């Protein structure tokens, strides 16, 4: 029993964490076999980050400008090329710590373990989601760039994100292990705002039936609803539409509790209408959405 | 910017957890140097204990079986000594936590680590934990500079889904015992000095809508606080309070002032650092190690 915000052990990630240092900037870089992933925007200067011509910043650079830091030991750079917004800096060591991995980008609403790190050093762990406007409510400071999100399933670490960068509104941006950004963003000072956010309706049903399974059932009612009533309810209070796709994905959820997903939907229409009145579910007065279905179902079952 | 319940590295932790099993129960272990520490339900534990020899535990350290040479009891923990000592293993110590103080639970079935998470001793000496059966060994740990503090272990959950363990020493925190019999939780108490550390991560994150003009004495914020089920905020927990306090500019007696008006009118549809609930698994450290970069 128990629900928790859980993240994945860091400890294989904690492993490939280093140091790049180029010119003023110092971030972090991933360490994976004789390669250390880095957001490109380490070779950018003051004057050179509201238009950066990245390639051409890049040409002017040798290996030896790039200080690569292993904990003590001073990797050395033997190569460098550029994967759309990562900088991909060719070592001469492979990583013996280098774990099992993948890179895997993932979709809105996905959750994954952030292990943030200060100096090529990791300083905290910690679970969240890729917002469906594409950005992440992290914590992260200055130097956080290069920290890495993951998801650690069965024994191969499966890496989503690199930290790139932090909005006017606090919320951050940051790219796949290819470079690829989630978003609308660009490594560019330029003004850039995150889209008006939403609810994740698949997750918050998700923590609805965790809650079922932790023996809360106040919030369930006699009802049902259709899936486009529902839609049109949701869309009221800022909530992701709910496809036909989510329906079939909470289908074990909902036979392993007994109640169905329309049924449950109703029961979350409920709660978007009267709120909690001075109840919890799960500890907490809002209706969380950063559990996805299998989340819930990791931690609920095995 | 941003406020997250962070965790410390697992990492460390991770390359001492073993799986100990003994005729039908299996569990998680610790193992530092030659010394393999587990919950010693296990197995009148002395004479359940006299009954079992080495050959007994079969201790599993990832596909590797470590042989057990010895075995002691140490209040409610079974110190099964081994042949190898861990290669892993970290700078460690064994430290008892006070109630308010928060920790890292390495969460670990069959001694594999599946998840990590930070959670507090709650004044009522349980933890508000995310256990399944097979958990019993999972340890709880802060990361001191780059010293491991072991200052928990799972022993099992009471009927109300918290938790209950001891410290790697085998005392239990809390009246609980490890036995098959009736035993509940005291009634909980919210803790005082990590909302007020909480409000100040809040107020660093420009969060200022609880603000007021107002200050309050010690013992009239403890009045109040007694009345909303509050632990009583010492003149220890001020000072501790102290450097949050000048980095914000908001004196520790003005924020319980705050705290004070939104226990009485709560939030009002408003929410702070992303919750419609005063949050108190965040001491006064951990928000400025976390709102300041600390790392290990
Ligand atoms: O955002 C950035 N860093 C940080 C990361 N994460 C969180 C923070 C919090 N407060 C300060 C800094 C943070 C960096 C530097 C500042 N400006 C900037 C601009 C661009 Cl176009 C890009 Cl790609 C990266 C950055
Ligand atoms: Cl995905």
């Amino acid at each position: 029993s128990g629900f928790r915000k859980m993240a994945f052990p860091s400890g294989k990630v904690e492993g490939c964490m280093v140091q790049v240092t180029c010119g003023t900037t110092t971030l972090n870089g991933l360490w994976l076999d004789d390669v250390v992933y880095c957001p490109r925007h380490v070779i950018c200067t003051s004057e050179d980050m509201l238009n950066p011509n990245y390639e051409d910043l890049l040409i002017r650079k040798s290996n030896h400008n790039f200080l690569v830091q292993a904990g003590n030991v001073q990797l050395r750079v033997i190569g460098h090329s550029m994967q759309n917004c990562v900088l991909k800096l060719k070592v001469d060591t492979a990583n013996p710590k280098t774990p099992k991995y993948k890179f895997v980008r993932i979709q809105p609403g996905q959750t994954f373990s952030v292990l943030a790190c200060y100096n090529g050093s990791p300083s905290g762990v910690y679970q969240c989601a890729m917002r469906p406007n594409f950005t992440i409510k992290g914590s992260f400071l200055n130097g956080s760039c290069g920290s890495v999100g993951f998801n650690i399933d069965y024994d191969c670490v499966s890496f989503c994100y690199m930290h790139h960068m932090e909005l006017p509104t606090g919320v951050h941006a940051g790219t796949d292990l290819e470079g690829n950004f989630y978003g609308p963003f660009v490594d560019r000072q330029t003004a850039q705002a995150a889209g008006t956010d939403t609810t994740i309706t698949v997750n918050v049903l998700a923590w609805l039936y965790a809650a079922v399974i932790n023996g809360d059932r106040w919030f369930l009612n006699r009802f049902t609803t259709t899936l486009n009533d529902f839609n049109l309810v949701a869309m009221k209070y800022n909530y992701e539409p709910l496809t036909q796709d989510h329906v079939d994905i909470l289908g074990p959820l909902s036979a392993q509790t007994g109640i169905a997903v329309l049924d449950m939907c109703a029961s979350l229409k409920e709660l978007l209408q009267n709120g909690m009145n001075g109840r919890t579910i799960l500890g907490s007065a809002l209706l969380e959405d950063e559990f996805t279905p299998f989340d819930v179902v990791r931690q609920c079952s095995g």
